[PDB]
């Protein structure tokens, strides 16, 4: 299992503009287009993102291209971030994927706000950090996904994703 397979389990694939769990306009593999309520603003962002007139619909190909960019940007964002970088560097390969997943879903900023959990992951206090991470809007709003990510940080292996 790798970062791409993991994220694709968590996000799914949709070739037509759709709404987030949050109500936001998205397409592909969890590629947020706009936080704006107009389908029209969304369509315009889409065409800007793809470089063609899409009419709200993309190919598999375009979906994966957006996904490759998004994953690359998540990793780079982690590496550029003073709060995230040290935790990332301290982690093993599997747990590194769990942090990338959080950043993809919630952005650098959002994750950098989980101060206490970050501290615990650095210290390698896996059980404590899993309990702390669960105490969040994130967990309450998307509990099945948060629990997969959380188990991943807890165990250091891919079992949460075996099932799936």
């Amino acid at each position: 299992m790798n970062i791409f397979e993991m994220l694709r389990i968590d996000e799914g694939l949709r070739l037509k503009i759709y709404k987030d769990t949050e109500g936001y306009y998205t397409i592909g593999i969890g590629h947020l287009l706009t936080k704006s309520p107009s389908l029209n603003a969304a369509k315009s962002e889409l065409d800007k993102a793809i470089g063609r007139n899409c009419n709200g619909v993309i190919t598999k190909d375009e979906a994966e291209k957006l996904f490759n960019q998004d994953v690359d940007a998540a990793v780079r964002g982690i590496l550029r971030n003073a709060k995230l970088k040290p935790v990332y560097d301290s982690l093993d390969a599997v747990r590194r994927c769990a942090l990338i997943n959080m950043v993809f879903q919630m952005g650098e900023t959002g994750v950098a706000g989980f101060t206490n959990s970050l501290r615990m992951l650095q210290q390698k206090r896996w059980d404590e950090a899993a309990v702390n991470l669960a105490k969040s809007r994130w967990y309450n709003q998307t509990p099945n996904r948060a629990k997969r990510v959380i188990t991943t940080f807890r165990t250091g292996n891919w079992d949460a994703y075996k099932n799936l």
